[PDB]
């Protein structure tokens, strides 16, 4: 089925330094979404720049924004993983909540585990520290996954609750 | 008080096979709603057919949806229970979330524990598996309860927190 | 296999009145034990005196203990269920913890959810309120299950995680 | 920075009596908010009237509502505390959810832990019991804090995760 | 009843700075123990020295142990509270687990929330950071409570679950 | 310090297929232990038979046990990770609990998440399915880590709570 999608997720340095990795993974395992890849790395500036595209960010935010994003991620630990499921990209975004923790609804990853605002991040010259990245859409997922992951690092296996989600 | 309502709930076979009974019940106990009846059973087709009325499901959806529903429930295990409280029917509906798990809001039962879509269920020709059923309204709760429970299976007792919900 | 067992559990009136049914059920679902029967009822006197047999209780304890068990249970709400699994009788006992809440180890149901002591219950002349009953052994299990359930109320189905516990 | 605020919170007598203090405190600690003051007391009538202002509650509700607020809080236990964080007043309100438990959205403190309605509270003549109070705005927060806390009871320290919220 | 006891608990500066106040308080509320006093303060050196008595700590351990306890607690935030219940002193100790986190049993506060060893702290010259303090015995509890709380700060009220613990 | 240790952990295929990765990881983050490496892979035969060394398994158990272990792990998904901390090897083992789920104490990963017995696994000729592997001792950890990770996959960074565990 073409509705079966893979999405790229990153527990960002704030999530990692706060010990929130298990909490994050569980949110996705609990709804029925399937972890099919995972690795932990220090992000060098080179990879950071390959993940957050300069052209993409400055035409949708600003140059200050993109600079502080690279600052946030470069030479800092992350936990990156791929989630697979029925229309997973949209579902993952729903579970993450709004980009701005101040606005993110309770029950979501960002609404439950973070709170600070854009006004504050702007005022301080730092990036928003919002726990998780998730691919915005299908084109983003397709671009992002190979940036973090080799083909042979994406695993194929059955979760025990598969029939409840995919049907059998 | 007539504001005190009873609502019929079912943890569906997906919820049962996934080991989610306790999770579902705790959601209702935690808010202060009171369990006043419970039974576990294999649903045979006759009962499936009394609960999901042909005329209702076909008017609101289709015959195929009805067929898929009868197939999902029939000869599978459910945990059926009755919840009592102040305007409980509406509150229980809020706690469950939207019918379609893809769109069910995080924090709700269906939002936290399931995720697949109507589009995908149509593609495959199976019912949506959304963990739990709850009576939609007062007329439905009145019809549904006696189908599942005899009068003497509906219990009367006081929860220890009663004065906080019902007042004393 | 002879090792597959069924055991009788009761969430006692203290557990029910405190809104702890979901909590208790989750403990068993989470290790991989399977719920195969459930009912809620107000226990009348003869049922209480069937579950707690005068001769067993006087023998293992005393008459005063029997009387206070009957008082605690009779005319009060319980949620009764049967759990199935590999050597489930011993495993359920382990999860419950020691009879006396004061000494019950943290991590068990009794250790996490109750705390008062035999010394106090004896001083006050009431039963220990320790949240949950479970069959003490195989002979008790075989006696206790049909007191609470008809044969047709014991369910046969497959948990989605069956292969991890029973093997396939 | 001007965006750093303090806000007054009260676990109301219902929350205290229901043993929900820990739950309420964790919600705020978990998002990154900082507890900078805490005390538990029996509220006498005099203090209740300083907290819930007659003129303000009457204009926005009625005299009946105010009397029942005073009756609810007076000579009852509360756990009061102050929360500091970036735009904390708004963030704490989002976390508490709607005044009326019936409509409070799942995920919020009020949505997860209480459920009764305005209609029912009117019908019985008691205040709504919604677990928690939090200052509604900057002005209320500046009035309420000194009513509950002396200046030397507001603590100044660093949480270990400070740099994730305030930056460093 | 002579068995009703009050004990002094302190969430230590490690627990406070790691955002664990709510987690700790919940463990006590959940078993049925009652919070009857609470306050948050920065501990000055003289108070720290009334609580950790030189003669007691040197006789029980060493001068180095007393010194590192004073240094850990002094000028740092604590959340101090009093717990009331049936043999609460012994029960509270069971729930905290062994003094050394390395050996503290899973399920207890120290076991679940900390881990390092006496061996390590001795090497480094610091106190063990084991989250919480609780009175060792009845004499200690009598001595400790007035050091932290005035008599008029110890509250008298009923938990809604009181009849399940004290009986009614 | 000599007491700083790294230990190798594996969420075995049962844990992965059951959606337990988050749960396991949270146990370690929660005590203060630091995740310093992670990957997910399908284990090939040679890697399984390097992790589980024939001679060591035959001496401590038997050839049949070795065979059934290799069948369990080979061509199945795992989540492998390294945990760093003060005497982390012994601590991780405490948190895992007894090898046999039936006996593993409630509070531990194996005790809360699995339950079946050695007697049953031998009866059926399968390996015990106990959710997690962790290095038994320092020699084992030193041998095991490079089998699963390259030097450059082991991360060096500070957790926000570091000062509470390592001291600062
Ligand atoms: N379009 C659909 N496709 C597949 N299954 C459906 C569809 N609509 C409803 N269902 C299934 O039938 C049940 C009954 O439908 P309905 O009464 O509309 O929803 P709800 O149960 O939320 O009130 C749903 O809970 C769901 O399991
Ligand atoms: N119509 C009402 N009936 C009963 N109680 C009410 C009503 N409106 C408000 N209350 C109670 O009075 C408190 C103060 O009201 P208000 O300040 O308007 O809400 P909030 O506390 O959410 O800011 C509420 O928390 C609620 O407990
Ligand atoms: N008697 C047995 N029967 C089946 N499987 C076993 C047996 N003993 C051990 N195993 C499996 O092999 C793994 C390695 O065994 P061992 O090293 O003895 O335990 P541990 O994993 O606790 O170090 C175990 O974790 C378990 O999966
Ligand atoms: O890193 V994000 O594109 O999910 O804000
Ligand atoms: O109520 V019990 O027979 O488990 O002591
Ligand atoms: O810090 V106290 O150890 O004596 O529980």
């Amino acid at each position: 089925s073409m509705l079966l999608q893979k999405t790229l997720c990153i527990v960002k340095p704030d999530g990692v330094r706060r010990g929130l990795i298990g909490d994050v993974v569980s949110r996705f395992e609990r709804v029925g979404l399937k972890m099919v890849a995972a690795k932990m790395l220090i992000v060098d500036e080179s990879l950071a720049k390959k993940h957050y595209l300069y052209d993409d960010i400055v035409f949708r935010h600003s140059e200050a924004v993109w600079n502080s994003l690279i600052k946030f991620i470069s030479n800092s630990p992350v936990f990156t993983f791929v989630v697979e499921g029925v229309e997973s990209i949209e579902v993952v975004r729903k579970l993450c909540g709004a980009t701005e923790p101040k606005l993110a609804i309770p029950g979501t990853i960002r609404g439950d585990f973070s709170y600070h605002s854009f006004k504050y991040s702007n005022e301080k010259g730092f990036s928003i520290y919002n726990v998780i990245h998730a691919s915005a859409n299908e084109a983003d997922a397709m671009r992002e996954i190979p940036i973090w992951f080799k083909d042979n690092e994406i695993l194929n296996y059955k979760r025990d609750d598969e029939c409840e989600h995919y049907y059998c």
